[PDB]
């Protein structure tokens, strides 16, 4: 290659190829997110922008197992939260609260496609601390003045993001969000490992930051969308080649 | 759906059915405390009161592994102890101690019909510090004014537990109960998760607890027992993928 | 049952019979080590005694991973180090400085079959401390009294032991010994696991000791060697579930 | 054995011969950083010296998964960093800033076959400190006196470096050269580790550092690139166990 057509979703020839792209996108990395770890109960969800309506969302269904999602079991539901398609019988059922804080999100920001938010393990952990993401690697490089802190309602979180690609959610866990489903998941993928890399790090002693200007030159680097696409690439071809089979029905 | 019909058990046509049910839940159970890495050595024991007779209890056998639990293995203990029925030729035996622990809650609490006690790792760790859990997290809110600390026989912990979910045992680890097996088995999941995230808080920093207002308010939405029954939903969903063709038997 | 039974090996109508067994509870012990991921490159041995000569030890074979290890890999040597038998062509070698500390113990301890060493990640880096275990878990009233710690050659480390089940080697890591396989299985499994919580409660805030009185009690329960026998079993039964059709070969 | 044998790569009849071994030996080695979890996104690069042109190198392509590393994967490249054979139609591409360090290195160092990258979780979180390597376990002696540190360009990087066996990148993570590709994968699994040992112990308490004579006597043994190729045979065995068939296609 070919690089540039690495870093961007293939090309739809009609809105239903996309939509069912879309879908299978988001069933992958909901999958990705149980093979990380990232999910804990029923908490979590990890939303996309349907392509014809820009008012409707595909959406995990409530209290089903991430490591059991498929692309029949997405939900659609409008702006407000009423479940309109999709889904199994049974289980058309949304998580209203925390859709809510996405369809905000959503609104605000008409280029965001994506957002993915869940209660991981190492993001919990940190945001317990109410401390902003040091910036102390070339990996963090990627939230270089672009990620958010709230002191913590879907509209405070909507405001306290403003145009970044991630917030920090005090006392709760991560929020990301992306052009594509793959930018986001790449984001929360990097966005947890640096606050793992922090409570190891902080507990042992006293890190050094990266100059300022080093960390800007980085952010040009990995903290694009276009880069955001492609840093979450090897995610999506593992858990396909993994659980394909079985997450595509 | 339907979201109440998925935060209660399915109903029952027959005390037999209710039993096999039951015997089938709780070897999930104890197949979920393997598959997250719960157990050490033969420690730790899980119970469910017999539907028909509330003095009798299902427990697994003292020494094999949670790993390899399945149905015909489970044995039938009366209320002091006894064996009295089911498991193996050559394993029908109780860890009398540990059961009596057991007992002596069920006894106390006739609401109780599921207790989990495991040494697993973080509850552990964190019960060496003689620390009540911290509410630093949306998770944690759980247990929001309702997990005890044993500052430490069967009667004390039955006192010292009272009417709260779970109990953390000083030098020793976690106990959980339930009106379920299923939502004993989520404060169990969800506790050991907070010890895990208040060990990495507390080594790396100071931690921020979450404002009293805003935790009895998630409280509300977390800490009840068909909160528990729909949080614990998504781990026997996937245990019953992996394993249950092996635990059924 | 019949737990006495469960406590102790298996009855062996000839010397042939228990060489057979030991061999592959050997290989079961070294599977074990790699499934807890508690080797590290070629470092680590296990050693057995020779039923028939007591002057005769089988162990692992220099630079075969744990994780392939199988009964035809296993080499038999003598008090001095020389490979008199076993193992497949190529790799008929022991290593020598590691397998002497072995031999030095053996030679001591007569009622000692069985001694492993590896040096697992946090029973080096609590090593690395030079402190005595804490015994701050019921678990860990295993080892009260009972453990060995050497703040540093062969004749050195079997000194430094006494008649303990257990030594922490100063920046280098653990070492048990046991009167069967099981046994001394048993008491790494769980001094590792101790040496993990110790480390995960020291650095998040200050341990409250069991008072001695009660870890005496404990003692009583779980650190002799049919307690250590029934502790092991666990691990043993799965890792034959697992793998034994492999490493039976 | 024999174990001579077992510390040098197999003899080769032909240039072609040696290529086919080196380029599969690559990829394992590829595909053990992926068992490892030492991948992070897009990161990493792993590099072997051509054996016919001493300018030429095989790389893993930018942006292909770890986990999914085939021998038809890799690609050729000389020392400006020109794709110039191998690899499969539409990723024919090289991470440029990244090879550029390693093409520094390979002029720097004739000796030095191959060298190894990746942003692991413990050598970037240990990195941020800006702290020597402490030399406290058996196993850290492998780096005793043989470690660098850039209070952090391919040039700095190299000077830097000099001549010994791996540098720790400040704000960065790891990176390790052999003489051959085994010894360089050793030496990368061994500082992973110390790394994590590091972090373990310094947030739990103060380390007790090995006496020098020790440390230097223990590197003779442990430090030296045939010990490095023993060193890591375990890994090579254990990976091509699980993934042979599917890598060396
Ligand atoms: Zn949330
Ligand atoms: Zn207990
Ligand atoms: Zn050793
Ligand atoms: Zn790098």
């Amino acid at each position: 290659g070919g690089l540039a057509a690495l870093t961007k979703p293939p090309t739809f020839a009609t809105v239903e190829a996309e939509r069912a792209w879309l879908k299978e996108r988001l069933v992958a990395a909901i999958r990705i997110f149980a093979n990380e770890g990232f999910d804990h109960t029923v908490a979590g969800h990890l939303t996309v922008r349907d392509p014809e309506n820009k008012h409707h969302f595909w959406v995990n269904p409530f209290g089903l197992a991430f490591r059991l999602m498929t692309v029949s079991d997405l939900i659609l539901v409008n702006q407000e939260g009423t479940v309109i398609g999709g889904g199994k019988e049974g289980r058309r059922i949304v998580n209203l609260a925390g859709f809510m804080i996405h369809s905000a999100i959503h609104k605000a920001r008409p280029e965001v496609q994506a957002i993915c938010h869940s209660h991981s393990t190492y993001g919990k952990a940190f945001s317990s601390l109410g401390k902003p993401l040091a910036i102390t690697t070339q990996d963090s490089c990627a939230f270089y003045g672009d990620v958010a802190l709230l002191g913590d309602e879907s509209g405070t979180i909507a405001v306290a993001l403003q145009q970044k690609k991630a917030i920090i959610l005090q006392n709760h866990g991560l929020l990301t969000v992306g052009t594509t489903i793959d930018s986001a998941v790449a984001w929360f993928i990097m966005l947890e490992k640096q606050c793992q890399v922090q409570l190891l790090a902080d507990a042992a002693g006293q890190t050094i930051p990266i100059d300022e200007p080093q960390a800007a030159f980085t952010f040009k680097e990995l903290g694009h969308e276009q880069a955001g696409y492609f840093q979450a690439s090897p995610y999506f071809q593992v858990i396909e080649h993994l659980q394909g089979e079985e997450y595509r029905k």
